[PDB]
C-alpha cells in the first residue's frame, strides 16, 4: 500500500463503562470537521483508541473494541500493543491484511506526580514501523485545575523527556523527533480563561473564536513552552468538558468552566504526506460528563529495503559556552552512525548565540544501506550537535527529498534540545547514485 488511513480517538470515560454503541466515535460522526457526509464506511487500516478515567478491565476493555470494529467493518483487528498505568490506557489495532507489515513494536508508561492534588496522572505509549514509516502514539492525563497550567506545562516537558518509547540508539533524541509521525492526545485538561456564563453564552451561539481565543493550551503554544512545531487541526466543535451524564443539552456548573480539555496533536518529518481528514467529538455517547474526540489522518508510507556528501553545515546554537562542537548523523538508511570532526571556525556578536562552522574536510560522507532513488527520497537523518567535552544543545531532522543528485543543495532547519528552541541549522549537501 502507498498510503494508510489512521483513526485516533481520545475519551476521558467518566469512571464508568460505555455504552453498548460507540458508532458515532469510530466513524467520526457528530460536531466540528465530521465525516457524517459518508454514507458507507471504508475501514481505517490502523485504530487508535486512548482513554482516562478508564475503569474497565484492560482485557474487557480490548475485548469491547475488537467486538465494535467487528459488527463495523465485518473484520477481525488485531492488537498489536497495549497499554496502561492506572485508567490511563491506549489500545492499537490494525487489519489482519497489515499483520505482517508490523514491526519493531514497544510501549511505555510514565508517571508525573504533583503533591497535594489528585494524582494518577501521567503517559502510555505506543509505537511501531508500517513497512519503513515509524508512527509513534502517546495518551496522556495532566494535572486538572483552573490555575494549574504551570503544572501541566511540567507534566508535559516530563513526558516529553521521560517517555522511553523507540529505539535505544535514538537516546541522544526525545520523542518529538524519534518517529516519522507522531501523535499525542488525551486529557491535557487545559482550560479556558473567562467567567462561566459569558462562556455558556458563546456556546449556545455556535461562537468558538472567542472561546479559542482565551484557551490555555493555545495561549501555551504560542508562548513556545509546549508542543513545539506540532500541529492540531482547527476546532469546530464545542467544549467537550463538563457535560451532565445521560444527555448533552446541559453543562454542569471556576472549577466546571467548560472547556476543551481532549485534544489531538501531531508532529510529523518534513516533506511527507499527512492530510487531517476529520477531527470532532461525539454528541450521541453520554455516559460520561466527557464527549469522546476523533481524529482521522491520511498517511504516506514507504516499502522496506551511493553516498551523502556534505559541502558544509552551519549553526547557529543558543548557549554561553565557547568550546568545539561536532555532529553525529543518525538513520534507518544507515548501517551504523557517523559523526563529524570538530567544527573549523566560530564567530559570535551575541552573549547567548554562537555561531558554528563545519567545512566539506571536518564532515564525513556517509553510506546509505540501499542505492535506489525510490529508497532514499523517503529518508531522513537524525542530528545532533554535541560539544567536545561532552551533553546535546541541539537535536533536529532533515529531509533527503530534494537532495537526490549531482550538485549540493540547500537546506534549512531548527534546532531543538528539551522543549525549548535552541537555535538553526543549515548547509548544503547531495545523496549521489553512480
Amino acid at each position: 500500500p502507498d498510503m494508510i488511513s489512521v483513526f485516533i480517538g481520545t475519551w476521558n470515560m467518566g469512571s464508568v463503562p460505555p455504552p453498548k454503541n460507540v458508532t458515532s466515535w469510530f466513524t467520526s460522526k457528530g460536531l466540528g470537521k465530521t465525516l457524517d457526509e459518508v454514507t458507507v464506511t471504508i475501514p481505517h487500516d490502523i485504530y487508535v483508541f486512548g482513554t482516562q478515567e478508564n475503569s474497565v478491565g484492560d482485557r474487557e476493555w480490548l475485548d469491547l473494541l475488537r467486538g465494535g470494529l467487528k459488527e463495523l467493518t465485518d473484520l477481525d483487528y488485531r492488537p498489536i500493543a497495549m497499554q496502561s498505568l492506572w485508567n490511563i490506557k491506549v489500545a492499537v489495532l490494525v487489519k489482519p491484511e497489515h499483520e505482517n507489515r508490523i514491526s519493531h513494536v514497544s510501549t511505555s508508561s510514565v508517571k508525573t506526580g504533583i503533591a497535594n492534588t489528585l494524582g494518577n496522572k501521567g503517559a502510555v505509549g505506543v509505537s511501531f514501523m508500517f513497512n519503513g514509516t515509524s508512527f509513534g502514539f502517546v495518551n496522556c492525563h495532566l494535572t486538572s485545575g483552573n490555575e494549574k497550567t504551570a503544572r501541566r506545562n511540567q507534566n508535559y516537558l516530563d513526558i516529553l523527556r521521560l517517555l522511553s518509547l523507540g529505539d535505544r540508539q535514538l537516546n541522544a533524541f526525545d520523542i518529538s523527533l524519534r518517529f516519522t509521525h507522531l501523535f499525542w492526545f488525551g486529557a491535557l485538561n487545559y482550560r479556558l480563561d473567562m467567567d462561566i456564563q459569558e462562556i455558556l453564552n458563546y456556546i449556545s451561539r455556535k461562537e468558538f473564536e472567542p472561546l479559542l481565543r482565551v484557551d490555555q493550551l493555545n495561549l501555551e503554544r504560542e508562548k513556545h513552552k509546549v508542543f513545539l512545531r506540532f500541529s492540531e487541526e482547527e476546532i469546530s466543535f464545542p467544549p467537550t468538558y463538563r457535560y451532565e451524564r445521560g444527555s448533552r443539552d446541559t453543562y454542569a456548573w471556576r472549577t466546571n468552566v467548560p472547556s476543551w480539555c481532549d485534544r489531538i496533536l501531531w508532529k510529523s518529518y518534513p516533506e511527507t504526506h499527512i492530510i487531517c481528514n476529520s477531527y470532532g467529538c461525539t454528541d450521541d455517547i453520554v455516559t460520561s460528563d466527557h464527549s469522546p474526540v476523533f481524529g482521522t489522518f491520511e498517511v504516506g508510507v514507504t516499502s522496506q529495503f551511493a553516498y551523502i556528501e556534505f559541502e558544509s553545515i552551519e549553526a547557529i546554537v543558543k548557549t554561553a559556552s565557547r568550546t568545539k562542537f561536532f555532529i553525529e548523523f543518525y538513520s534507518t538508511c544507515l548501517e551504523e552512525y557517523k559523526k563529524s570532526f570538530e567544527n573549523d571556525a566560530q564567530s559570535s556578536d551575541n552573549i547567548n548565540f554562537l555561531k558554528v562552522q563545519w567545512s566539506s574536510r571536518q564532515l564525513p560522507t556517509l553510506k546509505p544501506i540501499l542505492a535506489d532513488i525510490e529508497y532514499l527520497q523517503d529518508q531522513h537523518l537524525l542530528l545532533t550537535v554535541k560539544s567536545m567535552d561532552g551533553e546535546s544543545y541541539g537535536e533536529c531532522v532533515v529531509a533527503l527529498k530534494s537532495m537526490i543528485g549531482s550538485t549540493a543543495q540547500q537546506f534549512l532547519t531548527f534546532l531543538s534540545h528539551r522543549g525549548e528552541e535552541t537555535g538553526n541549522i543549515r548547509g548544503s549537501m547531495k545523496v549521489r547514485v553512480p
